């Protein structure tokens, strides 16, 4: 129990130490380093807050795991405070009562597990190389992103990971799939509707054994690898209604290279406003725009998680 372990560590003067995920190379990386070295808040800044000036988009200041697709659904978990509160547990705090250890909750399939911690943390020159806040005093987000890490296996098990997966792990909610060539006749207005909504939404290939995970197509794109559904539209293309649809990869920046990618004779063939429009522009960020027809030929799956 945690109550319990916070009160034994108080009433011995100690403080909390996970045996179950130490502070050491092993629960980061499975192959590595740079010149780290593991503190506790109190020993980096002089009055550590757990949340201040509440627990917001603010206090989410990507570390070197990267600008993970994981930010996105933290990001979406501080608009709802409700989830937030169940995520979080108000319980705590570096005041009186401080012992060193902290706790969080993560939905795992019917049942809120509750997943322990200490708070020593990676750190260079005595500040956070991982998540943290713009406030260097609040280290709620911090502990957080250890504590997925740790229900994860570690600290490297987090990158390539879906903030849809996330969202479910952080609300109890399912996100609901479509089979991209067994979907509804309205699939392309279902889609539009969720956009609009502000749900999010992924979209992967299938993997016919492990062979083929992260394994990459002739067309620029990759198997068992997440994706974002960001925009979806119509052109008028030669005197035609194209549905196009709008992709970002979020890890790494490997781009489709086929109709309708960057730099593609469909964009410079389509009427002067319309790629102004559709906020069009030829760069390396992983993110393009498809034809929706070619999206449901290459594309397995779509996923949408509806935020309330
Ligand atoms: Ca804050
Ligand atoms: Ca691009």
């Amino acid at each position: 129990s945690f109550e319990q372990m916070r009160q034994e560590c108080l009433q011995r003067g100690t403080l909390f130490e996970d045996a179950d995920f130490p502070a050491s190379n092993s629960s980061l990386f499975y192959s590595p380093q740079i010149p780290f070295v593991w503190k506790r808040p109190g020993e980096i800044v002089k009055n550590p807050e757990f949340i201040l000036g509440g627990a917001t988009r603010t206090d989410i200041c990507q570390g070197e795991l990267g600008d993970c697709w994981l930010l996105a659904a933290i990001a979406s978990l501080t608009l709802n405070q409700k989830a937030l509160a169940r995520v979080i547990p108000q319980d705590q705090s570096f005041g009186p009562g401080y012992a060193g250890i902290f706790h969080f909750q993560f939905w795992q399939h019917s049942e809120w597990l509750d997943v322990v911690i200490d708070d020593r943390l990676p750190t260079f020159r005595d500040r956070l190389v991982f998540l943290h806040s713009a406030d260097h005093n609040e280290f709620w987000s911090a502990l957080l992103e250890k504590a997925y890490a740790k229900l994860n296996g570690s600290y490297e098990a987090l990158k390539g990971g879906s903030a849809i997966e996330a969202m479910e792990d952080f609300t109890g909610g399912v996100a609901e799939t479509f089979q991209t060539k067994e979907a509804p006749e309205n699939f392309y207005e279902i889609l539009e509707k969720a956009l609009k909504r502000g749900s999010l939404l992924g979209c992967f290939i299938d993997t016919r054994s492990a062979a083929e995970s992260e394994a990459r197509t002739p067309f620029g794109l990759i198997k068992g690898h997440a994706y974002s559904v960001t925009g979806i539209d119509q052109v008028s293309f030669r005197g035609q209604r194209i549905e196009l649809i709008r992709i970002r990869n979020p890890w790494g920046q490997v781009e489709w290279n086929g109709s309708w990618s960057d730099s593609s004779p469909e964009w410079r063939s389509v009427g002067p406003a319309e790629q102004k429009r559709l906020c069009h522009t030829a760069l390396d960020d992983g993110e393009f725009w498809m034809a929706f027809k070619d999206f449901k030929a290459h594309f397995d799956k779509v996923e949408i998680c509806n935020l309330t």
